[PDB]
């Protein structure tokens, strides 16, 4: 097996190295926690490392990895943003000590052949108009939790969807990891952190409140019902100047073919200029 | 928080997903070699085989899986009774909806050699195949799976699958048990009528003939496999194709596999072999 150097951040881009370190780290009693990234960190993806670490006897694996499968042409994938010397940066502040960053060589060195077909639920909100995305997720997903084999997988809530069709994917493939959902950490004014916040311009950022405003409100407004709570978030989104949404729904908080009983997410997507955000909330009808 | 009852030397069942899981993470532990053997049911002398060559790995305890997916006949009693037999120690047997509790949601999408061959006639047969094999090695987590080599386009597949989702498994394939004449074995082969049974030792025929001309080259082989299969009456043949050993296009030297199937009656038969063509 390669070395490991504890207390310090080990970086390792092969997959058999990582699978050997995890592999002897578990033997000798370590729980092993994988936090799961496409990089460009921020203090999102540090709450997620900070929940991994305060498992007792965890030794955290952060991955990175830009996962070409989950894009299709129009230039998503060149545009993601890449900031490697900062993600490294932060890991080691954090006291990170496995970061694994393998190629896209060594992930996919027969490109796509085997792969994972979702559910339906892959096929609406974010997959309606992207029928591959969540395929390509759950495809790398499932491919770091066989290398990693970690006892706990750490996501955030903002991409909600995601979250979901990911606890299907361990329980319908019999997984032995239990996934762990962190809620959105969000700026001051309540805008969720993302990666994507970067390309919002002066104006965009500050018409960009309205998602987490709207949400709030309605979390609010849902004591009235549920009418009362998505005409809340609908009133507050048609303020705001510059936003154009994309979808705004309540749903079960599986996301699944059942209706909405007292607990429900509402989940936004909207544009500011080129930009889409993301943003969700745990709504309680009548509430709680 | 306990470990299911598992009694060393005896055969144990366990129907639950959760307790096959638990029992094997507890064997692993102790340092036992998890062996993985799944099936149908209605064990035959192949099954057997398997078992065997998965008992001859040191510290081994063999885990049987008899399971019929519908996303792809029975004797119970006289199934258990050959395990113990064999001195099985474990054998799942879940039901349907142990497998499937949230019904059919995620699944495995093989890639395109799973339309090729088999996949002409059943399309979707293989999806279903490695989605329950990728569960039964979720919950088992064996350090070796074992396969016969009679279906081989399956077996590939599995390889496939193992490769492409970095599963940590060995894939071991079993030479194919035969009966006296050379037919492979095959639930199958029981609804065959006299005239049929006796016309489908072409497919073995076929091969073996292929397998030995092939000092001649691929032509050869190929040539003569289609002069025995000639020979037989009603045998309608879907397909005979000499690949490589993955399944690709055959170089033009070198180690290939030679594929062939059948319709004789209702009843579709198959059979391949190795081929060295130098
Ligand atoms: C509803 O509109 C569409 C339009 C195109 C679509 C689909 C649905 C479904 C596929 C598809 O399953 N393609 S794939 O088997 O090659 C594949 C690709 C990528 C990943 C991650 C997983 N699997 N495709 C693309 C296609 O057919 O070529
Ligand atoms: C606990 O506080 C938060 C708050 C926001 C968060 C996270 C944590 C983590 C992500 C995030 O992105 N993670 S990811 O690198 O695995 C990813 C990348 C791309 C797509 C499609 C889905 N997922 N995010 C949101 C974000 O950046 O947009
Ligand atoms: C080592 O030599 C051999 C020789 C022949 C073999 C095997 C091994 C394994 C099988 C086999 O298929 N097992 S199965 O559990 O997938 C199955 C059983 C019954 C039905 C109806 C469908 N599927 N067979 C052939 C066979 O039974 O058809």
């Amino acid at each position: 097996i390669p070395a490991f150097h504890p207390g310090e951040l080990n970086v390792y881009s092969a997959p058999g190295d990582v699978a050997d370190v995890s592999r002897a780290l578990r033997l000798t009693g370590r729980r092993v926690m994988l936090v799961p990234t496409m990089g460009a960190l921020h203090e999102g993806h540090l709450a997620l490392v900070r929940a991994a670490k305060r498992v007792p006897g965890s030794v955290v694996v952060v991955s990175i990895f830009v996962n070409p499968m989950q894009f299709g042409a129009g230039g998503d994938l060149d545009a993601y943003p890449r900031t490697p010397d900062d993600d490294l940066a932060q890991l080691r502040a954090e006291g990170v000590e496995i970061a694994f960053t393998p190629t896209t060589a060594a992930m996919y060195p027969d490109g796509l052949r085997t792969t994972v077909q979702p559910g339906p639920l892959a096929a609406e909100l974010e997959g309606g108009p992207r029928p591959t995305h969540f395929a390509g997720v759950l495809t790398v997903v499932l491919k770091l939790l066989q290398i990693v084999r970690p006892d706990r997988v750490f996501f955030g809530e903002k991409d909600y969807q995601q979250l979901v069709l990911i606890r299907q994917l361990v329980a319908d493939f019999n997984l032995d990891v239990a996934v762990v959902g962190v809620p959105t950490v969000r700026e001051a004014d309540g805008l969720a952190m993302s990666s994507r916040n970067r390309y919002l311009d002066p104006a965009q950022r500050a018409a960009a409140v309205a998602l987490s405003a709207a949400l709030t409100a309605a979390a609010h407004a849902a004591t009235a019902g549920a009418q009362a709570a998505l005409d809340a978030a609908r009133a507050v989104l048609d303020a705001a100047p510059g936003v154009a949404v994309d979808y705004l729904e309540l749903r079960d908080i599986g996301l699944g073919p059942m209706p909405l009983n007292g607990s429900g997410r509402l989940l936004v997507a909207a544009r500011l200029g080129t930009t889409r955000l993301l943003d969700n909330i745990a709504i309680e009808i009548g509430t709680f």
